[PDB]
Parts: C-alpha cells; sequence; structure tokens
C-alpha cells in the first residue's frame, strides 16, 4: 500500500509518470530524480525543479512543442508547487500538484519506478 | 551549419530528440545530460550513459512498456553505440547509432536543446 511520505523519501533513478488536469486532459512521461534534483518531460513539455524541504517545492514547467496541447492549456512556461507529502511505496507514488498561485489549475499524477541510476 | 564536433561537447541541459530507424519507425523522447551522464526515454523505453572519451559510448536502452512497439522490434534490452563524432550547434545535432553488435540495425537521431539544468 501508499502511505504518506516526504518526496525526498524517493529512491533516486528514472520514473515513468502518467497525469490527469482539473481539465481532465492526460498525458504520460518520464521523471529522473538525482539528488533534490528532478528533471523530466513528456512529448510537449519538460520539468524541473529541486526538492525543497524548509521551501515549497517549487517545478518549473517550459512548453517546448505548442502543436501539441498543455494538459493544462495555459500557453507558456509556469510553476507546479509539489506537494511536501505524497503517498508512496518503495517503487510507487501519487501527488496532487496545483499552479502556484492557482488551487484550481491542477495535476494528478501517478510515478512508477524503473531503474536506478547507472 | 552543423559541424562535426566531439558529442561530448554538448551543452549540459534538456533535450527534446526525434529518431528514425532501419526499419522506417520512428520515435520522439527526452534526454538529459549532466555531466558525461546521459538519461531520457520515451513512452516505452528509457535509456542511461556515460560519455565516455577513452571509450566507445555504450547507450543501455531498457524497454518498460511491452505494449507499445519498439522502433527496432527487438523486444528485449538491447545496447546502442553512440558516435565520438556528431554533426551539432550550439542548440541542434544529428548522429546515427547502431545497435551493439549489428550495423544493420540502428536509428538516425536529431536533438534540440531545451533549456540547461538547475
Amino acid at each position: 500500500g501508499l502511505v504518506p511520505r516526504g518526496s525526498m523519501i524517493m529512491k533516486d533513478g528514472i520514473y515513468s509518470i502518467i497525469f490527469i488536469s482539473n481539465e481532465d486532459s492526460c498525458g504520460e512521461g518520464i521523471l529522473i530524480k538525482n539528488g533534490n534534483m528532478i528533471t523530466g518531460g513528456d512529448i510537449a513539455s519538460v520539468y524541473q525543479g529541486v526538492l525543497s524541504e524548509d521551501e515549497d517545492i517549487i517545478l518549473h514547467v517550459h512548453r517546448y512543442n505548442y502543436e501539441i496541447p498543455s494538459v493544462l492549456n495555459i500557453e507558456q512556461d509556469y510553476q507546479l508547487v509539489i506537494p511536501k507529502k505524497v503517498l508512496s511505496n518503495d517503487n510507487n507514488l501519487t501527488l496532487h500538484c496545483h499552479v502556484r498561485g492557482n488551487e484550481k489549475l491542477f495535476v494528478d499524477v501517478y510515478a512508477k519506478f524503473i531503474e536506478p541510476l547507472v
């Protein structure tokens, strides 16, 4: 089962990710965790941020292919606030992230551990 | 214009990548370059490798979703050899990568620099 735990407890490695927005649009991507560093992306945007702790974990989202819609229909670069605690297992986790400054704009994410860093 | 250069001279950061295989199947993905470390993936596989410089660069491809076809139709994990030489810019590059052990199996890749990492 999943249990509330701090994100920083996540094992280092590459994860597969699936997410759905308040607009009810879905997307899938990849996520890489190294130290407290988080980098990732899907066919249209890439994301980067640093596991906070003592700070609001901010994830900078950057769109790179506008011929593909944003799961959030924003149309520019934004920030997602990552929860300090997530529901997790040794290899699975879910979290609810919302756009900074707008709780009504959000995505629910499920992440699955794929493998350790080389 | 693109000029021949050492692949290991690529700017660290997040890259979008598009590729076509000898079988005429195309795929798209993301690629992250940190030090000599390269990590990335698409909707069905993830990859990790180390920009060598004294050894042929081996990119380890791990298939994580077998419900989606691989651009090479290998049906298992494999290794790609990454050229020490690439045709590149300060933001673009292309390369021809063959499967370790079989030059007849390969992907021709175009990579676009998206943004540097934190």
